[PDB]
């Protein structure tokens, strides 16, 4: 199978960091063409209970687990590495 980037459309291979919007547009994106840090990517992914939503189904809500956007992500994982979040589902529960 063939699994083209939900951004910059050229294919997404394994070696790659990459998240699935799998909750709705079932489309792989790789990492750095999200905006996530690697702080973020690394704390996401190894959470089954987390999806992430892309921010093309964000903008129309579609299909309207956690749920983080990249931004919610990003700032959930800088709270975990100062110490401040006990974990990304932690910060997600106290912020919503
Ligand atoms: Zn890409
Ligand atoms: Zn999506």
């Amino acid at each position: 199978l063939v699994y083209p980037c939900g951004a910059c459309r050229s294919e997404v291979n394994d070696d790659q960091d990459a998240i699935l919007c799998e909750a709705s547009c079932q489309k792989w994106f790789h990492r750095e063409c999200t905006g996530m840090t690697e702080s973020a990517y690394g704390l996401l992914t190894t959470e089954a209970s987390a999806v992430w939503a892309c921010d093309l189904c964000l903008k129309t809500k579609e299909g309207s687990v956690y749920v983080f956007t990249t931004h919610l992500a990003n700032t959930a994982a800088e709270a975990v590495l100062q110490g401040r979040a006990d974990s990304i589902l932690a910060y997600h529960q106290q912020n919503v």
